[PDB]
């Protein structure tokens, strides 16, 4: 059976074509950051406190004032139908049942209307890649607001697509019709455009992809409502810091002014625990959601969310943290 | 032939089912701490002193005032019959002949009465997991006292069981009847309960599982008689410090007020030597005892104890330490 | 298809004999530096700046006042006909079309006249190993000047040839006639000789092979016009610093007085980006040019240059650098 | 062909039984130090100085006032007939032709008389393990003096033999008659005995096995004439410092008062260069001499010595050192 996220990764590869698997992996260039996102979590050491009453451990928290069952949410990932026919509809149903936040990608296989219809009461954010035509941008954000999306995520680390060698080999070998059956390119978007976007929507803006204290400071000066510390899973600029390492300087720059989240390499409960101890308000999952879909559709996504939540509950119990508010830097060895 | 503990590990795996071997390994989650318990010993460097009269080297020491043949004892490990039919009776006979301390698990395959009967004169401690019913707790500790146990070990790092992936896969695949032929769950136990336990027994209490100076300080404030620095062999919360590394801060906090012991990753004589140099009064063995049983029953446990004692005698001879009292931090490179 | 330099490396090995491949690899002794030239690039971490207008990114720069399309040039490598029949003629045609600098080796398969004839308008430097007969040295540098070469590169790390074990085994096994169908030895050359060479030619001298601040200081005192920081690809003295690491101290010693370049281990765009951020004015490629020739002749060299230039353009776009002048130490994590 | 020491290692294994090879390897316990003796050399970085007149490079030096062709000598190794029938006679002939120092083991396959007869003019030292009977000790040292030995080497890291697992398995499996066709045990020897030995012989005493500044200081207080920094090739106490690392503190303690040498892991010319730069007067070879014998007898030992000398000459040429006196800490990166 599939008892951890790694089992879903292994089984998903068996259930997908080489081209689809290579797209879901997608490491850029030499693949240094893809590996370091995991290794950077593994080298952090935990300091547990024992003999505390852990009879009741609570994993709930809030993001942007909305309660969620655990600080484990879904990062924006394109094309869910590559993994499961029902695609984002399956993801939306699982996310609503789990009571977490689902960030829908700007390149979903299904329309926003069809995704919302699959799970009307789900908590969702929308990640939109802006275009040159601001008439389209305005219409899209107004559409998202009409459909009940609660925040807009602007991903800033993809002005051009990363250089993923396996995808490129696969593409030069096969016709687009088979590669996509069974281009982008936004480099001009800048802080100027962010301010304009903020002026046309009442939805809070969350910037995804920040890795430096300098960009975190600019984000705060532009009055955004949150930041997802992320290196896009090592799929964009490679040889940048692991996201769990970049989190430290972003949190130190922000000093609690706005919520800071992260994604990249979260696979087990202690990874979630470490991100929370280092200052993140919640983590987001990229590839594990696609592995869940590829293995079992809606039930696979739900199982991935449930397993990671159970692992977080277990390590909070073992480490002595009764609730998310009790997870602090004291848990981290020299770092903290 | 089996000439070192590693040979017993390899041969034991051949002599056991996959399910039983996976239980004896039992690493939690990604298995980081299981590996680091060994690697942390290997990276410490020794500073030998030569041209000393080592014609007579003595490995004897005392724990809680009782003399033992070497500072090498048996940590509590459940279900010895998984490895050898006679189980704990075989272990008890070997431990008595070796003249070391045997800590009997709270989940032994045989009753305390039958284990004591197998080796009436053996030096033994009892590790008891407490239950909600204090009538049962009182009866068990009084029973242990009646049977000649000399200390109670309270393991504090298991309020819930660790997440061991291989065991979980094996369990979901097989019926309990085959998995256990051929649940727990104490999270409420806290410092409050320790004080009550101390008030109902005259037996000294030894806390097992402490990894931090903060919990060591609390242990001393509660007047316990000893501490076993341990991460439960990397079977509970993973990604915590190796036990030989945690030993340093616990020893520094305790400053000789009470005896400090350790387990986790001890496989060769220099590992024992290093723990003693860093301040432990003795080490305890977990898995090697089960490997000894799986290979040869009583004789296997005795051989594991004899081999490790001979290795300790050899490295004390080579390093210039005539007795256990002469093993000091001067032997350790920058650390000390 | 071949989509990155690593693909050219793999395909080139398939297209060459063991003897020719071993010569192109050619690591000295235990091969420590050959590997470290790559590992030293991979461990440096980048700090990208996002939300900048990267609609136009320019990779052009100048070396010795001459504009080139990207800071990616060809280091001197002997015997191009080992890789492709047309040898240096193919390399020269590709270099001219790419508009970069081609440094021709002192041991080319074709005469300088035939190479220049293949691409009359190409930007070229000449690397000459000096001989004891200064009449010959004078004639060669005057010849190079007559043919339009724009600088002389003096390689200083080869007073004797490095000890390449595979080449040596191959040589003792085969007759020179097969090994070279299908000795050196300049240890006396010193600073005295450099000054004399400078007095007989109006061409600027670039020293290749400097790894230390002491030799960089001597180079500046002798008024040379540039330095290529290089360890000869780990083919000469092994167990020296990786070239990207030696670059830092050479740049710090030079303080912008003369241009500093580097070679050794450059395989992807971020390696070029890192060398430029650390102070190099451009990088040179050794083995990748031979891999390009072995795979596809002129078109292979052109593809290697085009691919690396496209990778540099991509990582400049992702990291926020609009032009080469904007690539600074701010991009490098603690180092800088 | 065999072009480096590693080739001799590989070929020797093919030419020996498993039992003999395991004895020549002989790592103790987990084999940490055997590997670190090599790794510690590989991680040191060299700083070459170029453009010097290296037309003449001289590898000669002196030890105890006697000139040798290179600072590369033969450490005491027991039982040369395990590798080649003529054993030490072959080694002695090669050592005399190479003009280096041969230290004969206390457990040679041939008598001192027969070894000296094979090469009367060779420069030799004698390593003698002392016994309880001082009548025998006196006779042996007087015998060595009569035979022209020029120094006595006292190995101090073997009060008991190291625990070599492979040897032990082989021994328990086979009868001594086959294991030795085709016990020790000196732990009482101490500083008291050294002073007595010094009083009965006019031969200079060299202590082998010192790893600490404390024992180096005691050696100087006892007025010995030299020290070989050595961990016995990782065959005795394991998990001690690599010998090239221990050399630094011994050299710092000695401050040039007496000659300091080293063995352990020397396999290539730069290893010799590094030991000399860090303060050793010469290095000694253990296993490579046995590999030379196993492959080709006398000619194999001579080839090993010649190859390592040629590698030292080459790296001195490349690094800018005209003679052994010019090899200094300036060659070593941050360390020095
Ligand atoms: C198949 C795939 C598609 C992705 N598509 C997007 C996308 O449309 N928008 C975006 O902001 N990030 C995208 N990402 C990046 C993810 O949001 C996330 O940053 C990344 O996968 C790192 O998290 P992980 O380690 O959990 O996979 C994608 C990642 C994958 C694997
Ligand atoms: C099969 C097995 C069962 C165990 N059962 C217990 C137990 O009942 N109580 C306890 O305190 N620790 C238990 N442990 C943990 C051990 O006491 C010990 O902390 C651990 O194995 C680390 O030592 P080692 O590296 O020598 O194996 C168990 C370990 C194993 C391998
Ligand atoms: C086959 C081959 C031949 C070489 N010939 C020369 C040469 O004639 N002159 C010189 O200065 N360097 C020579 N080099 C060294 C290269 O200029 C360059 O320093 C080295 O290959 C490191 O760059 P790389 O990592 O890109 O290969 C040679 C390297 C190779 C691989
Ligand atoms: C087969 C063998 C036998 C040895 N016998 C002795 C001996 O009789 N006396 C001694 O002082 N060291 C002995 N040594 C240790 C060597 O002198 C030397 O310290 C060691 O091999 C490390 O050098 P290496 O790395 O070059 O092998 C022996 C080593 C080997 C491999
Ligand atoms: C037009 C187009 C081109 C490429 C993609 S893939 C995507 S977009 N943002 N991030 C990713 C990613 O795979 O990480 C989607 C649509
Ligand atoms: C009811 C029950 C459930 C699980 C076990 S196994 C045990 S208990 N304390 N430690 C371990 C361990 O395996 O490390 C024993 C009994
Ligand atoms: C006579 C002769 C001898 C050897 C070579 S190979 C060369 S020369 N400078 N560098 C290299 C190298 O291969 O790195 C060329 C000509
Ligand atoms: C009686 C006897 C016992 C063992 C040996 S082997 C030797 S002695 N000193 N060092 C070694 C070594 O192998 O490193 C030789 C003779």
């Amino acid at each position: 059976p599939l008892v951890c996220l790694a089992d879903f990764k292994a089984h998903a590869q068996k259930q997908l074509s080489k081209t689809s698997w290579d797209f879901i992996e997608g490491e850029a260039d030499d693949g240094i950051t893809y590996s370091e996102n995991i290794a950077a979590f593994k080298r952090i050491r935990l300091r547990p406190r024992y003999l505390r009453d852990m009879s009741k451990v609570d994993t709930r928290t809030t993001i942007q004032g909305q309660e969620i069952s655990a600080p484990i949410c879904i990062s924006p990932t394109a094309f869910h139908s590559i993994a499961w026919p029902d695609g984002e509809k399956s993801t939306a149903r699982a996310a609503q049942e789990a009571n977490i936040c689902y960030v829908i990608s700007s390149y979903a296989s299904y329309s926003l209307e069809d995704i919302v219809a699959a799970a009307p009461e789900g908590f969702r954010w929308f990640q939109l890649y802006m275009k040159s035509d601001w008439d389209f941008n305005k219409q899209m954000v107004q559409r998202a607001e009409a459909l009940g999306f609660k925040a807009l995520v602007i991903t800033i680390d993809t002005p051009v697509l990363g250089n993923r060698r396996r995808d490129k080999r696969n593409q030069l070998n096969l016709e687009a019709n088979i590669l996509k059956a069974a281009l982008f390119p936004k480099a001009s978007f800048c802080w100027n455009d962010l301010s304009l976007l903020q002026s046309i929507t009442r939805l809070p803006i969350i910037l995804k992809g920040i890795l430096t204290k300098e960009d975190a400071e600019l984000a705060m000066k532009h009055n955004v409502q949150g930041i997802v510390v992320s290196n896009h899973g090592g799929r964009q600029l490679d040889e940048v810091s692991a996201s769990i390492d970049a989190l430290r300087e972003v949190v130190a720059a922000v000093k609690g002014k706005i919520e800071v989240y992260m994604d990249g390499g979260v696979r087990t409960g202690t990874d979630v625990l470490k991100a929370l101890a280092l200052g993140a308000r919640c983590i987001f999952l990229g590839r594990p959601i696609l592995w869940g879909l590829a293995c079992k559709g809606e039930d696979g996504v739900k199982e991935v969310l449930d397993i990671l939540t159970a692992e977080l509950h277990r390590c909070m119990t073992l480490s002595g943290c009764q609730s998310v508010a009790e997870i602090s830097p004291d848990l981290i060895q020299f770092s903290r």
